């Protein structure tokens, strides 16, 4: 067996504690070259003429070449050592450690994971494992008080399709007005797009950290929205831009006046002094060279400060997290001390970051919570939508993105289909509706948070901005309910099975030629089984179930029941049609 293709690194995301007695271990190699793989440990300082312990490493997935094997090590003190024992298709067994691959179990060496401080398990809040959140476009949803508008904030019609630089009233006394349709749903939180003090109509480019922008409320409003929501079981999550500011920053307008006089001349990344001309950037701007977004100096102790106390500001008025925006970007330094502020401050904060790539390093519980799970959404865009991919593909890319990181942080990923940023999914989906309750129904049973745009759930469509930032539909007789009806089934269904919020996955099935899949949640014994048919024809399959751990399962959307024949779990399902199957457990 290729021993180069071999990994393991005691740390990050193949060996980190999920508690502070525990320790997980990944380990990866070439797909087929591994059949067994069993870890050999003890505690680092005990006696040589000791006995080790045993943990047969389970494997626990396999993407487009690597097979993934997991095990977990009892550790009554935090102190621990241990080596592998990989074995092949013949039996030939090999030791691996830190020192090399070798037959006998001294010459292979062994890893160490030195101590496990209780300081250091990653940790993330409670309500965020079972959450279910819908992110809200202030703008577009409900607008509740009229007088707040813009000038010429044209009219909210099911007809419009806005462009560029309509305007609609969208404010925050609407969303209040809502609460009951989103209590209703069945969202336990809202997260917000930005709403403080900018001049443009996305609010990217903030203004005044310190005050909701006009057209949207007032802190008091803010904090009626806050209170009116909470008493209703639904959190709020803000859009925090650290990265760049708006160039009405008080702090930089200054610098355009008073100059390399400004107290505040070293808060950004400014070239030289003139600055911001028309167009031409005098200056670092988030972007490729935007004007109106000058890059905040994160690593100087004035600016960092000064957003700490934004932060701080905000949290007094109760909001429950922050979704960091362009995360990617500020100094881990920064963000390590985020965490310990806003942790401090309220245990059951959430951090989440958007990154556009690896964000490993960022998920070590030391910074973010989770981030958003770009990587999801192209997994199901390809597979149920354009249909780029067939089921053994999608259990590939689903595979290998679930490896990416710890645990505690794989649990917590945002799972969306769309943003403002995007089409709308059902849109990507030609329209075929059957396609996209198929991707819902896998989105709220999949391993992750989902995230809701605002719309889709009743049935909104539409082309990335600024088609997909429609006014949302709230006549009752041009809602799509049996879409928001479907929707609500699912999100109780997912707060009802234990195993769909704290459970792990496990692909089941993968028949690249019918385009079918299935994988398996499962918490404690509790097992529920998700058998998705992406195709426009009826089909039937053989899932291999045995008879061990349950050989009779209840199907959670249409009380059908079923049991296995010889361990053999036969199934149709009509086109599209989607099975979530419990095991009673
Ligand atoms: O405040 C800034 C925004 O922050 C947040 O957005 C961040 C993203 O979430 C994050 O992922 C990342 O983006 C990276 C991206 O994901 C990477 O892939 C890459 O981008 C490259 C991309 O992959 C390539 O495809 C290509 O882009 C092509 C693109 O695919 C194609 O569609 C087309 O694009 C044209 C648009 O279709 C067209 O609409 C227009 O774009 C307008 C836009 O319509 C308009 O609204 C305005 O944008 C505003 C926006 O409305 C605001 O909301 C705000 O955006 C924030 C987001 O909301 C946050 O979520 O501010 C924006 C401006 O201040 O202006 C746009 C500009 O015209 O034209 C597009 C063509 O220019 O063609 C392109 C071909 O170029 O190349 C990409 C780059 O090489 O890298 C990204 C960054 O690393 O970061 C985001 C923040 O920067
Ligand atoms: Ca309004």
């Amino acid at each position: 067996m290729l021993l180069e293709a071999i990994f393991h690194e005691a740390k990050g995301s193949y060996a980190y504690p999920i508690s502070e007695t525990q320790l997980r271990v990944r380990l990866r190699a070439k797909k087929g070259d591994v059949v067994r793989c069993e870890v050999l440990y003890a505690d680092r300082y005990a006696s040589p003429e000791e006995e080790l312990a045993h943990a047969l490493a389970g494997k626990a997935g396999s993407d487009e070449r690597f097979d993934y094997f997991e095990a977990l090590l009892e550790c009554s003190t935090k102190r621990v050592k241990y080596v592998f024992l990989l074995t092949g298709p013949q039996g030939e067994a090999v030791y691996f450690g830190e020192t090399g691959f070798s037959a006998e179990r001294s010459k292979a060496g062994v890893f160490q994971y030195a101590y496990i401080h209780r300081s250091e398990v990653f940790t993330t809040p409670e309500w965020a494992k079972e959450a279910v959140i819908y992110q809200i476009f202030p703008e577009r949803f409900a607008n509740g008080d009229p007088s707040n508008d813009p000038p010429g904030t044209e009219q909210w019609a099911k007809d419009a399709r806005p462009r560029h630089d309509s305007f609609y009233g969208g404010d925050l006394k609407g969303v209040i007005d809502r609460l009951p349709y989103l209590e209703e749903l069945g969202v336990t939180a809202l997260y917000f797009t930005p709403i403080f003090a900018s001049p443009s109509h996305h609010k990217y480019d903030t203004a005044d950290y310190l005050a909701i922008d006009p057209q949207f409320g007032d802190l008091p409003t803010f904090r009626r929205l806050v209170d009116e929501a909470h008493r209703r079981g639904i959190k709020i999550i803000l859009d925090a831009v650290f990265n760049h500011a708006g160039d009405q920053f008080f702090a930089f307008r200054d610098v355009l006046q008073k100059g390399e006089q400004s107290r505040y001349k070293d808060w950004f990344f400014i070239e030289d002094f003139p600055v911001s001309k028309t167009s031409r950037t005098n200056y670092e701007t988030f972007a490729v060279q935007v004007p109106a977004m000058p890059k905040l100096r994160t690593e100087n102790p004035e600016v960092k400060e000064y957003l700490f106390d934004v932060a701080r500001f905000w949290m007094e008025q109760g909001i429950d997290g922050w979704r960091l925006n362009v995360a990617n970007e500020v100094d881990h330094a920064f963000w390590r001390e985020f965490r310990r502020l806003v942790k401090s401050l309220n245990p059951d904060a959430l951090i989440v970051g958007e990154i556009w790539h690896d964000a490993s390093g960022w998920l070590m519980g030391d910074q973010f919570d989770s981030v958003m799970n770009y990587l999801f959404r192209e997994s199901v865009i390809r597979f149920f939508a354009t249909g780029e991919i067939h089921a053994e593909r999608f259990d590939a890319e689903l595979t290998r993105a679930r490896m990416l990181y710890p645990e505690q942080a794989a649990q917590g990923l945002w799972n969306l289909l769309d943003s403002h940023n995007t089409e709308r999914f059902l849109t990507s989906c030609g329209g075929n509706e059957a396609k996209f309750r198929l991707a819902v129904l896998f989105q709220m049973t999949y391993l992750g948070t989902p995230l809701i745009y605002y719309g889709d759930e009743i049935g909104m469509a539409g082309a990335t901005d600024p088609d997909c930032r429609r006014p949302m539909i709230w006549e009752e007789k041009e809602q799509n309910r049996g879409l928001f009806e479907f929707y609500k089934e699912l999100i109780r269904l997912r707060h009802r099975l234990a195993s769909l919020t704290r459970g792990n996955v496990r692909s089941w099935h993968a028949d690249k030629q019918a385009n079918l899949y299935a994988f398996v949640r499962t918490v404690q014994d509790q097992h529920v089984g998700v058998v998705l048919n992406n195709r426009g024809e009826k089909q039937t399959v053989l899932l291999q179930v045995p008879e061990s751990g349950g050989k009779t399962w209840l199907d959670c959307l249409t009380g059908e029941e079923v049991h296995g024949k010889q361990g053999q779990l036969k199934l149709t399902l009509r086109p599209y049609q989607g099975m979530i199957l419990w095991n009673g457990r």
